[PDB]
């Protein structure tokens, strides 16, 4: 489940397709929580590629939902990213995740 909720600034146009390293600022959120993960901690906006499931449903399905310039803001659902499984010590088991998620990307 990707639901999207754009701050306005992109093109609307240059969607990520199938192989395409594309360069999203994220900034991870844990609901009722604090930051888990951010891009711009690291300042490296993790040049990833779509249709390799290298990320989650819920940010590779919000990917290609958005376009080049473009500022969401996810929220992941459990069955997306850590539902089942949790990470041990940074992201539960049932966790419903949140991101600061910006496309201003490449190829």
């Amino acid at each position: 489940g990707v639901e999207i909720e754009t701050i306005s600034p992109g093109d609307g146009r240059t969607f990520p397709k199938k192989g395409q390293t594309c360069v999203v600022h994220y900034t991870g959120m844990l609901q009722n929580g604090k930051k888990f993960d951010s891009s711009r901690d690291r300042n490296k906006p993790f040049k990833f590629r779509i249709g390799k499931q290298e990320v989650i449903k819920g940010f590779e399905e919000g990917a290609a939902q958005m376009s080049l310039g473009q500022r969401a803001k996810l929220t992941c659902t459990p069955d997306v990213a850590y539902g089942a499984t949790g990470h041990p010590g940074v992201i539960p088991p049932n966790a419903t995740l949140i991101f600061d998620v910006e496309l201003l990307n490449l190829e």
